[PDB]
């Protein structure tokens, strides 16, 4: 129940296994481009890739 979805492309940093969700977002504006953050459903370890 949160908004984003199961892509397993990158690992967690603790439960070092594949359950990981991913979001696209782009802080404030749609025309002030794309950020990537990657969050583990797992134990809740998040991180950004960009
Ligand atoms: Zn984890």
């Amino acid at each position: 129940k949160t908004g984003g979805t199961q892509t397993d492309l990158f690992t967690c940093g603790k439960c070092k296994k594949k359950n990981c969700t991913y979001t696209q977002v782009q802080t404030r504006s749609a025309d002030e481009p794309m950020t990537t953050f990657v969050v583990c459903n797992e134990c809740g370890n998040r991180w950004k890739f960009c």
